[PDB]
């Protein structure tokens, strides 16, 4: 059988995008409660990007494509990105 | 009398099928917790196969038939077999 490939999922810092628009995505996609989002949220401001959680690659994938179409619908440049964990 | 006629329900090892699915699989198909399912898809990884279960002849066609079927549609080569126990 295949054993499972992690991979994390990263928010990347952009000077354009809402800080109640990132907590926004967190809470959405990632089932985050308010609290715990917002500090992944201050991460990303200061450390320049954070990880959001460490998915399967299948479930990684598909959560970047869900929150970059969440962001462009929204008109917002704010990016995900996915690395190897 | 008749004695019912008894076949090993079988799964056949393959190097792409996620281990996460054949848990899926043995869950849903053989009502096993979680614990028993991981030691069985272990089976069957080194092993090379693993017996699941032994039922009757009709409802082991049933298995095999309907765990083949969710195998295609989630798009995984995994093989379910049958032998006479």
């Amino acid at each position: 059988l295949k054993p499972p490939s992690m991979y994390k999922v990263i928010l990347v810092n952009d000077d354009y995008t809402p800080m109640e628009f990132v907590i926004d995505v967190l809470q959405k996609f990632f089932s985050y409660d308010v609290e715990r989002a917002t500090q992944l949220m201050l991460a990303v401001h200061y450390q320049g990007k954070a990880i959001c959680g460490v998915f399967t690659a299948e479930v990684a994938e598909t959560k970047v494509a869900m929150v970059n179409k969440y962001a462009r619908e929204n008109e917002h440049p704010l990016l995900c990105t996915l690395e190897k964990a």
